[PDB]
């Protein structure tokens, strides 16, 4: 009863994040949106080279919906800032390719160098082995 087509995602680490959001260090979590489904990763405490090594299975169960993938900066009193970015079309993938590659993110504060992230992504069927 997996969906007929979905993302298995590997968030590895990213690299060279900026150190502060605004002010203090980054606490870098990673959101994964497709569509109205959203799921994230655990929070890596004050790290600009967070490794999460997390795998996600993301059901498509949307076929217009691009993948966003989004680095956040956790605060436990305030507001949850996004600091970096990168988007997907689905189309981008074929099934059963497994494409595992460090992507430029993107800065939301233009003037910043935002680093880089290290993804796998295997689009697959019902069925097909994860990666």
């Amino acid at each position: 009863h997996h969906m007929t087509l979905t993302f298995n995602i590997k968030v590895i680490e990213a690299k060279d994040l900026p150190k502060v959001d605004t002010f203090g260090k980054v606490d870098p979590y990673v959101q994964i949106q497709l569509g109205n489904e959203k799921c994230k990763t655990k929070v890596i405490k004050k790290s600009y080279n967070p490794v999460w090594n997390e795998t996600f299975s993301i059901p498509v169960t949307n076929p217009k919906a691009p993948l966003n993938i989004t680095v956040v900066d956790y605060d436990f009193i305030g507001s949850n800032d996004a600091f970096a970015y990168i988007h997907f079309n689905q189309q981008e993938f074929n099934v059963g390719q497994v494409v595992d590659k460090w992507y430029m993110l993107n800065s939301y504060k233009a003037g910043r160098s935002a680093g880089q992230i290290h993804l796998v992504i295997h689009l697959a069927t019902q069925n097909m082995k994860p990666f």
